[PDB]
This record gives C-alpha cells, sequence and structure tokens, in this order.
C-alpha cells in the first residue's frame, strides 16, 4: 500500500510504449534520484515528456508521480531492496 514501486514498474518494463519505456529504465536505473526528483527533472533525464510521466503513473494504476516516488521509496526502505 505505500509499497512495490520498483516490482510494478520493473513488471512492466517489456510491456510499456518507448516514453513510457525510457521513463521506467532511468527509474530502475537510479531510484534514489527518482524519488527525489519532480515531475520535469525526471522527464528531463529520461529524455522523454512531462505527459509521459503521467502517463507512465496511470498505466501502472497510480494516482500520480508522488504515488509512484512514495512506492519507490517504500521499497528502497526495504533490506530486500537496500544495498
Amino acid at each position: 500500500m505505500a509499497t512495490g514501486g520498483l516490482a510494478i514498474i520493473q513488471s512492466m518494463k517489456h510491456k510499456l510504449p518507448p516514453s513510457e519505456r525510457k521513463l521506467a529504465d532511468y527509474i530502475l536505473a537510479h531510484p534514489h534520484k527518482a524519488i527525489e526528483s519532480t515531475v520535469n527533472e525526471i522527464s528531463a533525464l529520461a529524455n522523454s515528456s512531462d505527459a509521459a510521466v503521467i502517463r507512465l503513473c496511470k498505466s501502472l494504476g497510480l494516482k500520480g508521480f508522488q504515488d509512484l516516488k512514495m512506492r519507490v521509496a517504500g521499497d528502497l526502505a526495504k533490506p530486500t531492496f537496500q544495498g
């Protein structure tokens, strides 16, 4: 409920359109940066668009980018994802 952000992104990595894919790739590669980024920052980092970040979040069943960041942060809190 406050976790699973990385699992949900990794699950869809190969089922996402291009613009959403660039985003999922950057977040998976740099999840610590991702949880401290704005929509404008993450879209620039993934060479994608602001609209694609919102679409990515909706594609995953999330309320938006804050939800995505919270759920990723929840995973980074776990020993399962620490290291």
